[PDB]
């Protein structure tokens, strides 16, 4: 129905404010399932299609939640005795919602909840979520696409995460604060994200320790409460306008911008010419005249994260020289890359490495995007492409980006979103 | 808004009919412009939606075709001067719609054609068309989008393919059958889809050698006429029935069989504990009681297809031990596999290797195919499951198979397909 | 204690003569055991270290075997009763040396042969082999590192290589040429020296058909004789040569080459800007002032020689721009271009990817061979370095060339082998 | 010349003494350059080829090395005028005698090394070593095999590691002890042996901060003093041992063992069925009667190391049903795979993927390692195998475990050491 028309050749200069986190706000919604009593009341909500997906999971549940887009804010309400099913017509959607099966472990000792199915980009299976919860006490049977887990008492125990997965890390953080006695999670995901969700765990009555460390320790509790809080900004949506400033000759700030939570792409940008600065009201990031090719490694946190890839791949697509991505955390996320072809992008694949030449001129042409960063991926190829690019698939978008052409505009992009 | 309900523990028995194959009609099709006088008449034409699509594609060519459906039959006329465009319109539905390029460079020498965007399973670029195309004399300008080759006189030259792309070889030795002189492709591709390409351009009145070995020799000629051509018998669909067969005790005749179109399937399915006999009315495959395991390789022709890697995957999953299977044609080709974990399937995915232990009994779900042969091994799969197995996206079936369900409920299946 | 030095600057200019294939003689002499009555002999037979190897193995099955290396000439007499057993000693120093199981299976029924162990390069198990034999009724232990095979009656029967291994196409040939009825090996290995193996056989008294294309088909004889061989040039020292005259500006003459059995290697030279021509007295490789860039994919023949890839990464290195190689057949065969990053070479490996940067000057250094084909790659990339390039570990190089520095002295090159 | 002989069969039982870590000895040998007063003693270094070929390096620096082999005991005196040349005989034996190139710098302002060539085990370049030293003002130049990296004026400067390198994360470390201002690594290494690094340098005077954590900072220091320090636990010969104890029924303590140090083989042990208990002398490991299948993915720490890698593979290769192994950090580290199907393993490989089915017994044979924990891991298949295993290439175990047949015969276990 709709896309996005860019044409290229201007530079971006002003302010931008970004939403909070699309990945801390999906587990933290299921978080305020563990709160028996009171009202828990998010701030910073981001206006995006897993929101509200997420949000009707929770009600499913026998929750009530209201969003208000005004004031971007979720007030929660799960006194009431939940039920415990989430059907495939919502995991199919977004395979985030298995992040409920934890809570539901910790408030009933009991979850039905369906098995995800393929992704596009080649996700893992829910192994390690599964390992957690038996590690935990837990009870797996599967039936009709379904994955039960039975759980009379929870009991702490150690957890070695096999590969340091932020989904597992979630669902068993959120089982395991419940769970008596000790837990300890080896090899635990580190991502900014986990901090946040330890932050308001801790501020519900839980007892997380190690939060962003290679070791993470919980102490189970009897009783959780709801509380108020501000989701963190969104790292991936930053470091989206960051490249797109780096690319454009720009000068942008990110409005109360986190470095800390981007010290790889930051680092890989100043390789590539660019100049980055932190101040008071956030990170500028200013474009050079010459953008210098360099190779990428996408990794666990701390390296490179694999949600600032395809993003990345734009500008070393227009860099002055040959540049290389490795992909190691997903199979099958350089379908940008195939689009990109349609632009005159020369890159040639080989399982999860990507050779791109940048010293040819990318083109407009009509372009669909096959999921949420590579539709980012291709406005900002637009950017720099001659003539007219018209990205299709704003579904995808639309996932992780709120009033993306809007706030490209006012950096002094010439984009549009129109009908078809 | 159809799915495929199956319900499992039947076994096959009958004769089974098997459509013309879809992978040899859509570039006969494209051959079928080179006839610049007379009626082209097609028979043994499945109804399958990449033939409407491609039916269409010809249509905006300036040329007249009618598919009568009930004959399984489509004429063609192209003795009007033929337009040299296909839009992304086209090409992004269905990839195969580039090789119309090949027969415009012949009668033309100019073609416009939007170039391919990503697919799904990890499809190469059309890299090895373009080379081959320089090679013959062609100038290649890309612009919003389209590849546009232009060549005042096609001269005959010898081109090797890194590869052996059957598109790649179908799109040259449409190109090369009017250039002047000489034409040699080594490293050919040797499908028995290209057999029959050159079958029905040597009625026509070209001069195509080798068809079918390592080196392909085409003599150029000025002229070409229209013909009456039966299509092959598709090996895939047959190959699909022989896998159903094969996993169900079955005892199934594929009528008009050609076994050495799959030596590969066969061999693989007799390693199983099938026994597959050659008989006059075609080939008949009879499943043992006991499924045993195998490893599959998939490679270019004559090793084992990959149009058939999906479908062996059922089989493999049943079987009563490990089976590893490596995709070395398609990158992202193990979705189905992500999908039937719904379905309890114990498998490991790494790269292009999968590892899929088959003592589990398979369980019903509903489950969503992701691509044309996923759905049919979701299918085969579901008549083994215990329970019932719902199969979505049915838009993928139809492209390759045609009364799937019919002719599996005519072998004693539990198969319906149904609105919801 | 020896080196090759090499001084870059030289074109290459002359004509030189190939000695006969390593990868023929080898199968060739143990084909020689099924001589039960006379004197084989075997003309342009090449003095390298993996002959005398396989003279020694061949003797310990209680043979006669002299080689006069003045004529290149080895006589075999086979007509005494054989000793079944080829132990470690020798195949942990040539895994080659277990082509000697097919034919002691054919004349004994009873074969005792080392299992191989690893290899610097990645080689495969011995599995397809093991399968073969199965196939036409050979019982298989392990016990004490060995494989015995112990068949009363070997029989013919349908047999599929899920890879088209040379090693058991070999092995299988010579064990079917002697069993009962007719055997069909399905995707068999099509590369030259097989040819010359059945040309061989066949003139012993086999019935073999259809060697070089992709099934294989044998009857069984009772009885077969000795012959009088010349052993086929060898087309990668003649490929090597080709690259050699191809990367330093040369106009060389490859004396009786056999441009059929390189087709790859032309067509990828030429692409990189090579003039090669077919004359009466062999194949002219005239090299271009300026090498331009191509990428390489390894395969099966009829596809590029796996080979021919560490000497054609040589002229990757030097060619004007950014060049891709990928190895689809071994695992481990980049080795050479880890050495050269002493001498300067821009590489980035990932997997089975490499990827060359040939815009920057290689530099003379002291480097060591790890196999075969590297110790011929380092000396090319001495012809055209800057500054003393002294290549080591020429163990390796004498496996596979004879005389090579003699050779390329002939040609004009700066090149010594010396003491140190 | 020299073999290891195994018979299987016996259980393990007694306590183990460890030696001093090989992967912390040969840095902080190199550390000792930074002293120039006094004189540096380090205790608790064993006695492996490694140290006394990085002595050797030493000592052509103009330093004074003396080894007390029966006290375990190096003092080092680095107080004269230092040469700044480390040829391609010694770096060809061992390239961690690169680390020398950062106190170099430190000192002198300049050193001279070798390029490292290849490594059987497909190690990376050099190129985040250059990377780190071009940040803090060293300009790098190659020639005649040699990196030379010259600095008047190293100065601090954010580092960003595109790989968490141990290597290149020592060799600046070193380098930025003595640079002006503040120095700053992200995605450093955090494995143990750098925090043993960071522990000495600081009392030799440096300011390292973050030792183990995500991100380094170090403050530059104008002077270094020598110091005593006692070399950290190899945790990696505690982890042989630990595999050890675990396969054969065992019940073995490791004197004084850092579980800190081995949280992933223990988690991965404890998931085989092996009870591993931390006592006040150490770590003891019971082995389970049924050792049961795992997965095992190596990363850089805190994940799996690939250092115990080979070792695990041995216990995996005797439990009862199929494991897979997962190699993330090297390329060709599967060899000892390859040689133990000499010993009957059945094991299938493709990429860094290997496919392990353990119930089949392993049988003694003839093997050689290919490298140090090749080595390890042929002896501990050996306490498993049927029959009698001789393990050779010895010179690869004494690179990295001293002793190691004594230690085991101390068990109870049936192993000797003997000429040939
Ligand atoms: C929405 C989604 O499924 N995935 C998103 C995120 O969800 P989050 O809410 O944090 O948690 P999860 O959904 O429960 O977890 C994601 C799913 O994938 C497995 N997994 C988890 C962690 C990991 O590193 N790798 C990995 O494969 C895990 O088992 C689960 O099934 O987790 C990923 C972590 O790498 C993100 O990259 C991804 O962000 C998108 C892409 C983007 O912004 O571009
Ligand atoms: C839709 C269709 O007909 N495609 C099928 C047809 O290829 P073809 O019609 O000749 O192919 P193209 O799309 O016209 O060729 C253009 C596009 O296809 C890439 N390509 C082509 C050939 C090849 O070997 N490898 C390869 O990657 C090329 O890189 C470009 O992207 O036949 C092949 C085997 O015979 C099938 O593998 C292929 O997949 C169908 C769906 C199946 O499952 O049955
Ligand atoms: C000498 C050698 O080791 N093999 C060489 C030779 O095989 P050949 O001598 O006829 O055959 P075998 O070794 O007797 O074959 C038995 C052994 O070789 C393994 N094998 C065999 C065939 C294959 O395709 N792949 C493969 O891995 C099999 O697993 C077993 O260990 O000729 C082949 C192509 O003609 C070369 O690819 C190969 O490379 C050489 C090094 C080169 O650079 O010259
Ligand atoms: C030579 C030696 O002692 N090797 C050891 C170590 O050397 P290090 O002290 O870091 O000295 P360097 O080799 O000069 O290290 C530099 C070079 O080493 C590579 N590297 C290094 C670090 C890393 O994370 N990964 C990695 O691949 C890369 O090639 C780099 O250029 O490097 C590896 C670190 O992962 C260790 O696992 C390895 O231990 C052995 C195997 C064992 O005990 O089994």
């Amino acid at each position: 129905m709709e896309e996005i028309i860019v044409r290229g050749g201007n530079q971006l200069n002003g302010t931008v404010r970004i939403e909070g986190a699309k990945n801390a706000v999906l587990p933290i919604l299921a978080a305020s399932l563990l709160a028996e009593e009171g009202i828990t009341t998010l701030d910073n909500v981001p206006i995006l299609s897993d929101v509200f997906t997420m949000n009707q999971v929770i009600r499913h549940l026998n929750v009530d939640v209201d969003f208000d887009e005004q004031k971007n804010q979720v007030t929660i309400d799960a006194s009431r005795q939940l039920e415990i099913e989430a059907p495939y017509e919502y995991v199919s959607q977004m395979r985030a919602s298995i992040v409920v099966m934890g809570p539901l472990l910790a408030r009933n000792g009991h979850a039905k909840v369906a098995m995800p199915g393929g992704c596009a980009i080649g996700k893992r299976p829910i192994d390690l979520h599964l390992k957690g919860f038996q590690a935990l006490g837990a009870k797996i049977i599967q039936k009709n696409g379904y994955i039960e887990a039975i759980a009379d008492e929870l009991i702490g125990n150690t957890i070695y995460l096999d590969f340091p997965s932020v989904g597992a890390t979630q669902n068993i953080m959120m089982a395991a604060v419940k769970a008596k006695g000790t837990t300890i999670i080896e090899n635990v995901a580190r991502e900014p994200e986990i901090v946040d969700l330890a932050n308001i765990l801790n501020k519900m009555g839980a007892q997380v320790y190690g939060a962003g460390t290679e070791t993470m320790r919980i102490e189970g509790v009897d009783h959780l409460h709801a509380v108020n809080h501000s989701i963190v900004q969104d790292r991936i949506e930053a470091g989206t306008f960051m490249v797109a400033a780096a690319m454009t000759q720009g000068n942008v700030l990110i409005a109360d911008a986190i470095s800390e939570h981007n010290r790889p792409l930051i680092s890989k940008l100043i390789e590539m010419g660019a100049e980055i600065i932190e101040e008071e009201g956030g990170v500028r990031v200013i474009g050079p005249k010459h953008i210098l090719p360099t190779d990428v490694k996408t990794m666990p946190h701390p390296g490179f994260p694999t949600d600032m890839q395809a993003q990345m791949t734009a500008i070393q697509l227009v860099a002055e020289g040959t540049s290389v991505v490795t992909e190691t955390v997903f199979e099958n996320r350089f379908q940008h890359l195939e689009e990109m072809r349609r632009m005159n992008a020369h890159v040639k694949i080989d399982g999860n490495v990507a050779i791109m030449d940048g010293n040819h001129e990318l083109q407009g042409a009509e372009v669909y995007a096959t999921d949420l960063r590579a539709a980012a991926a291709l406005v900002l190829a637009g950017l720099k492409a001659n003539g007219i690019t018209r990205v299709r698939n704003l579904n995808y978008l639309d996932r992780g980006y709120y009033n993306f052409h809007i706030k490209l505009q006012q950096l002094g992009a010439d984009v549009e979103r129109v009908d078809m």
